[PDB]
DNA sequence: GGGTTTCCACTTATTCAGGCTTTTAG
DNA sequence: CCTAAAAGCCTGAATAAGTGGAAACC
């Protein structure tokens, strides 16, 4: 069906991708291991749609369950990566991924001139799989006895355009409706809020949502060792003002379109003051209830 | 072929999204 | 007061990332 903007699919795929490199031991192979790259997203069930509408517009990748409650798409045919590597030099990676795809790049190469059948190319796509997302096994560095290191450059880049913003909004963003309960007449404070949120490693990315969209602050979190931040805007009138318009112009992807759609009707009843009567205030406890985790 | 590529079922780790309450601003 | 905006928690699962196994094939 429907294909995808080029930078949303960037943006979606700074949220929710991931490149592999696998590298097996395989007793049949000659250099004792076999090999397979690729690009991956997995998501739930609910946003198939998505998966099948990338699959249409790069025309490449295969999609399959992952598990009960997600489905993933997956493009490790080797030819088909060549269309990957288009993509992301036309429309290229804004977050510490971009450094994961120039991993992926390089170990293209190699699997390129047929490097990975023989001994050296083996031993560079280790290398290259050292730096790569979570990077080697405890079998595997064991299994090749050098120096290799793990370490690679930051990435630090800035939002290309509204498209991009849309497509990483479509995977990390949120738009919530806070019921904020109080002794009150009505009670509930009905409060609009816009969330984005991110691992720490790019704070520098993060931070420059504030000065991108003309809002927000950034809040930060952690679950023990795990450090993330939240970029969050409050004030209505910036929801109003500045958030809904651009998404209106950059249309989000997924059934989180739909959510940004409610929200909308909320603002509306908000601007409208309708908020503030048990008419308004039910209208809107009718639609919080059916979107988000409830949809 | 016979190593090698590709695909499909499935798993493990954690970074997200999200629903919630309390405090302050104006 | 009254309402809006900010501060803030923190859980658990949709992600990210990865593996086992075997068919397909060049
Ligand atoms: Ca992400
Ligand atoms: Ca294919
Ligand atoms: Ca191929
Ligand atoms: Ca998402
Ligand atoms: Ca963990
Ligand atoms: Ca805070």
């Amino acid at each position: 069906r429907e294909s995808i903007n080029p930078w949303i699919l960037t943006g979606f795929a700074d949220a929710e991708g991931s490149f592999l490199l696998r590298i097996r031991n395989n007793n049949k192979s000659s250099v004792g291991y076999s090999t397979e790259l690729g690009f991956q997203i997995t998501l739930h069930n609910k946003d198939k749609s998505i998966l099948e509408n990338i699959q249409s517009t790069w025309k490449v990748g295969v999609i399959a369950n992952s598990g009960d409650n997600a489905v993933s798409l997956k493009v490790t045919r080797f030819e088909d990566l060549k269309v990957i590597i288009d993509h992301f030099e036309k429309y290229p990676l804004i977050t510490q991924k971009l450094g994961d795809y120039k991993l992926f790049k390089q170990a293209f190469s190699v699997m390129e001139n047929k490097e990975h059948l023989k001994e050296n190319g083996i031993k560079e796509l280790v290398r290259i799989k050292a730096k790569l997302n979570w990077g080697l096994t405890d079998e595997l560095k064991k299994a090749f006895p050098e120096n290799i290191s793990k370490e690679r450059s930051l990435i630090n880049k800035n939002i290309p355009n509204f498209k991009w913003l849309a497509g990483f909004t479509s995977g990390e963003g949120n738009f919530g409706v806070n019921l904020i309960k109080s002794k009150s007449k009505l009670g509930v404070q009905v409060q609009l809020v816009f969330r984005i949120t991110q691992h720490i490693k790019d704070k520098n990315l993060m931070n420059s949502l504030i000065t991108y969209l003309g809002c927000g602050y950034i809040r930060e979190y952690n679950k023990s060792e795990f450090s993330w931040l939240a970029f969050v805007v409050t004030k209505f009138s910036d929801i109003n003002d500045k958030i809904i318009p651009v998404f209106q112009e950059n249309t989000l992807i997924g059934v989180k379109l739909e959510d940004f759609e409610d929200w909308c009707k909320v603002a509306k009843l908000i601007e409208e003051k309708k908020h503030l009567t048990e008419s308004g205030l039910d209208e809107i406890k009718k639609i919080k209830l059916n979107m988000n985790k409830g949809r």
